[PDB]
């Protein structure tokens, strides 16, 4: 791996949102997947990997970083997949509202002297509350995540 | 080709710094340099961004003058980039000061709607412009053909447009 981007969220749940941005990444060799530590993180897990399966996009892959350094920051998100690959040049993947305040992270100077940070367009626009919402009210969530996400989330 | 980034700069002159960013973006198709219209003629800049590129040796980038063609915000400039190349996937590239500037941007919000935006670490132009002026030493601060054309024709010392 050369150029590693790592996307961290709540996918609570994975949703045609994360796939929009997901997708616009097949110029990098590894794109991470780090749920951050209502669905609990066991679920939220399961759900990624099933999303990841139904995007068939080979370079994505389910990231655990958190669950060693476990708050967990995003500079020691950073620092450790650095040290997992200390050959690579790492990029983070941010929504873009957190682009417009990356001043305020914790040692965002620092991680602006060291790695690459990224915002990429939410073509698909879709809140999580809306989805959680949909299940609880028994409407149709097909649309709003892919196959196998939806089943999981009905059972 | 698919995908293509856009770094846009001043390039006065190119520098080391402007390097540290462009070496990082070898996984794009194609990297467009866009020089912006103490501030040296465009046509010079040209002149040194076309040096530089070629000292780099690095075989994705190019030198862009849709800017010139628009005489310009990123808004427009990426609508322009996004006209002549309509299936290309674009990102705009910046460094770490107008990553933390980047709200002041016109149509910042906008721009973060449809293109990727990314800001590239400085891990290494103004110290360039202040050493020549004061004669001091330049060669760490640019590469060799730069630097060359820097101290052949004066610029920043003596002339700011070479006429
Ligand atoms: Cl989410
Ligand atoms: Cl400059």
């Amino acid at each position: 791996m050369k150029k590693i981007a790592i996307f961290g969220s709540a996918f609570n749940p994975p949703s045609l949102g994360h796939k929009s941005v997901i997708e616009s990444l097949s110029h990098f060799d590894l794109v991470l997947l780090e749920p951050s530590i209502m669905l609990d993180y066991p679920i939220r897990c399961k759900l990624v990997d099933a999303f990841i399966k139904d995007m068939g996009l080979s370079n994505v892959q389910r990231s655990d970083l958190e669950q060693a350094l476990y708050s967990v920051t995003t500079y020691a998100l950073l620092e450790k997949i650095q040290e997992i690959y200390p050959t690579a040049d790492i990029t983070f993947v941010i929504g873009p509202d957190n682009f417009f305040k990356f001043a305020k992270f914790y040692k965002a100077e620092e991680i602006t002297e060291r790695w690459t940070v990224m915002a990429c367009p939410e073509k698909v626009k879709i809140r999580s509350t809306d989805i959680r919402n949909a299940l609880i009210e028994g409407k149709d969530i097909s649309t709003y995540t892919t196959p196998t996400v939806s089943e999981l989330l009905l059972n």
